[PDB]
Parts: C-alpha cells; structure tokens; sequence
C-alpha cells in the first residue's frame, strides 16, 4: 500500500501515461476489478475491460499536472491537472481533479474525476 | 442542492472566509451535523461545535485558490488551494485539495482535505 511519497509518484506517472496515450500502461495501473467515475456523479465503470474501453474512446491529447499531488497516509491522493484535446477540429482544454484510492498492491482501486462543463474551455 | 455553478460559488466563498479568518461565517457554511476529515486519513470530526474548535485552533493566515473549482452535477466539488501561515515564527505554505459534498440546503455535509507533510513548505 503506497506511502504518501509513493502515491505522489504513482499519480504523477498516471498523468504521464495519459499524456502519451498509452492505453495498455494506463489500464495496468488499475486493479483488475477497479472502478472509474468520470465525471464524478456519473455511474461507475467496473473492471479493466470497461476501463480500457473508456480510455480508448477518450484518448492528440496532452495532460499535465497544474499543481502538486496531495497524498494521504492511507493510500489515497488527489491532484489537479489540465487535459488538452481536439474536439470537432476545435482544440479545447478541460481542468480536472482526480481523487484515487490505491490498494494493498499499489494498483488504483477507485478513480473519481471531478469536473463539469464549467471546466471546459474551447 | 447546489448546481455545478453554485458549488463553484460556495467553494470559492469558503476559501475567501478561510482567508479572512472568519470562524463563525465558516462554521455557518457547514451542516449542523457535518463532518470534517483534515487531513484525509485522520478520524472525522462531527458537528458545528467540534468544527468551530478545529478552525479556531487552525486559524495571520492567507488562503487562495491555485486553480479552478471542479464541480459535479450531484452537489459535490473539489478545489486546489494554498494556505500560508506562520509556524514557530517560520512562515510556511501548505498545498491542499478539498473535496466537499453539499446537502439539499446548500450546507457542507462532508469536507475531506487532502494533504500530507509532503505538501508543506517552510
Ligand atoms: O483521469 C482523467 C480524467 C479526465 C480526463 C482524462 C483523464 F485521464
Ligand atoms: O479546508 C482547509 C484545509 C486545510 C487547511 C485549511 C483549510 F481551511
């Protein structure tokens, strides 16, 4: 179960994997039965196959942290970042905060991505 | 129950109240039986009297948002901010993300403040 420093490293590497768009490496960060709520407020998606389908649909994309990872001492953390993408030939940016809980093996057990339309910029 | 735009306004006003240090106005934002986990990972504190005691102990302090509020459509949001304080005559800064759930009256029902020692700068 990752320490606070290890959560900082894992969550930063998640953003680097989203940024390059390595779907298979992203999926491997998740527990095999993880859930993703993205955006938070919508129903969870369950397990690596569903999660892979989500990232493949969603991911030229750039992602970068826009402030430090905030980690806890119970395997969780939160981070702010910006995703830039191209939508109907119109580039846009989305500001997001992800909250993650890691399991006892260092895998993401739950992902909650906070954002709404108010965080999109076209 | 606040809409996404209303969550953005409520969470920004919370930071303005922390920044000026108005304990009674901060406490009034919370539901009478709210909980606070600060830092997340520690046991919750319950109800306005406990919450007032927490802010009075904790709060010259400056607080400002360091990126936009990320709101949901189910009365929740998350925000990144920086708190500057004076510790043993040594000014320091703490980077934090608060995750809030508001109730059906617009009051904070749950507060979870993500940060650890790794987010403190002396
Ligand atoms: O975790 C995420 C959240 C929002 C958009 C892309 C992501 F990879
Ligand atoms: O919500 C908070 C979190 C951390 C420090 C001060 C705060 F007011």
């Amino acid at each position: 179960l990752p320490t606070a420093q290890e959560v900082q490293g894992l969550m930063a590497r998640y953003i680097e994997l989203v940024d390059v768009g390595d779907i298979e490496a992203i999926v491997q960060m998740y527990a095999d039965d993880a859930t993703v709520e993205n955006p938070f407020g919508q129903p969870p998606i369950h397990g690596r196959e569903q999660i892979a389908a989500f990232y493949r649909q969603g991911l030229k994309v750039r992602a970068c942290l826009t402030g430090p990872v905030r980690a806890s001492h119970n395997g969780c953390g939160a981070m702010p970042f910006r995703v830039e993408m191209v939508w109907n030939g119109q580039p846009c940016a989305l500001d997001v905060i992800d909250v993650m809980r890691f399991d006892e093996h260092g895998r993401i057990q739950t992902m909650q991505a906070y954002w709404s339309e108010v965080n999109l910029s076209v």
